[PDB]
């Protein structure tokens, strides 16, 4: 599946490894995340990430 950047702070959000601390399964979309979930590592809302494909 697609992996996406956190612009702030460097986190990928892999959807093959979710965010299972946080509530999300592995193989969950980044569009299927919940409109709050935010990087867990900066707390950046889900517009500052960037899928990573041209
Ligand atoms: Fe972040």
């Amino acid at each position: 599946m697609a992996k996406w950047v956190c612009k702030i702070c460097g986190y990928i959000y892999d959807e093959d490894a979710g965010d299972p601390d946080n509530g999300i399964s592995p193989g969950t979309k980044f569009e299927e995340l919940p409109d709050d979930w935010v990087c867990p590592i900066c707390g950046a809302p889900k517009s500052e990430f960037e899928k990573l494909e041209d």
